[PDB]
């Protein structure tokens, strides 16, 4: 099992970290999202589907810099809606093929009501996604960590 | 601050996620209504009501699979009605006593002109709502986030 993003950056087998970056859009209002998608980014599969059952889990994703401080959110995993930050390891995604199946994360995030300005600066990092992988075969358990940052400001109209 | 469900789950102190699994009119007829009713699924309670009041909005609703694309409506919370798919966070709802209290959300969906036949596929998600708390106390900012599930399938008779 490893994964690998769009950009062409890989985690291998038995985890490890990356950082990916994201294309938000510039301008939110408070009662508006921003859709992060990660599932056009980050793709995993499984080496040995013959023989191996993979279970992926979003372990925990967290929020930093001026998307702890300025949103709220919720997390889309395997269309299930979840608080974002997380409070709990969501249920398990199989993975059984060769091919690179996305991961289907998503998040949404609305402003709070004192955002306004540069609400999330470009460059910084706005969230920390784990991946966690085990399997139906040995005591395989492992982390793949993924460093959410923005490409771009997004800006809050006052 | 918890809610449970009807036959149910809970959803603990400072917020989480669950699935609300509904039984829905098994037919409705073009210029008919479809209500969802979470009022008598979705229950509340204040946990310290004599120093504590809680605040509860409807922060969001989104429209999923047959309801999204078969169904056009509108949200009434607590006696107010807004478009559905929501389009801002709602005022608020105050909470104070431990006395489970309902949730006052239903939707008012009614078939498009061109929907026939199976139009609610039985099991599918059918809507996502964010119950959002806070409190006048310290600065809790909750999420509950409820998938809201067809129990079985829904007719257009033709
Ligand atoms: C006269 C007067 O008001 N005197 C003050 C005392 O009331 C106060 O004692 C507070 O009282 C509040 C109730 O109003 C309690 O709050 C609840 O705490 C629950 C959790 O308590 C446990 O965990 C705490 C850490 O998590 C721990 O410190 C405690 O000892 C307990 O083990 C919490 O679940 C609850 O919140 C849920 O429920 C409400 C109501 O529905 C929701 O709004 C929430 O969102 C959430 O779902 C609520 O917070 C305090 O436990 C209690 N503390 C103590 C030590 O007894 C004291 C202390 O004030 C606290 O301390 C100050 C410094 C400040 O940080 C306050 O925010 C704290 O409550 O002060 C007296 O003067
Ligand atoms: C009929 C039959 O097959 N009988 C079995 C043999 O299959 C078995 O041989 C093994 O088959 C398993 C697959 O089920 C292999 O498991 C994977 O091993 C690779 C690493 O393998 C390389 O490294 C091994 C030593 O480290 C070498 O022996 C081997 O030759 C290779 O060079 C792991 O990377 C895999 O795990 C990754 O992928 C899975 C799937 O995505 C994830 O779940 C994991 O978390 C991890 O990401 C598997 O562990 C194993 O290599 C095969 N062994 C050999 C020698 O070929 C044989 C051995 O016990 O037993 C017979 O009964
Ligand atoms: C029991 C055997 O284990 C190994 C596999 O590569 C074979 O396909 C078979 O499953
Ligand atoms: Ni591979
Ligand atoms: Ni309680």
């Amino acid at each position: 099992f490893a994964c690998k993003t769009a950009n062409g950056t890989a985690i291998p087998i038995g985890g490890g970290s990356a950082n990916v970056y994201v294309n938000l859009a510039p301008v939110v209002n408070v009662g508006q999202n921003l859709v992060v998608d990660l599932s056009t980014q980050i793709f995993c599969h499984n080496d040995y589907p013959e023989t191996i059952t993979d279970y992926v889990t979003l372990q925990r994703g967290s929020a930093y810099g001026g998307v702890l401080s300025n949103f709220s959110g919720t997390v889309k995993y395997s269309g299930s809606s979840y608080p974002f930050p997380t409070t709990s390891e969501t249920p398990r995604v199989v993975y059984n093929s060769r091919t690179d199946k996305p991961w289907p994360v998503a998040l949404y995030l609305t402003p709070v009501s004192s955002a306004g300005g540069v609400a999330i600066k470009a460059g910084s990092l706005i969230a920390v996604l784990i991946l966690r992988q085990t399997n139906n075969y040995n005591s395989d358990d492992f982390q793949f960590v993924w460093n959410i940052y923005a490409n771009n400001d997004v800006v809050v109209p006052t």
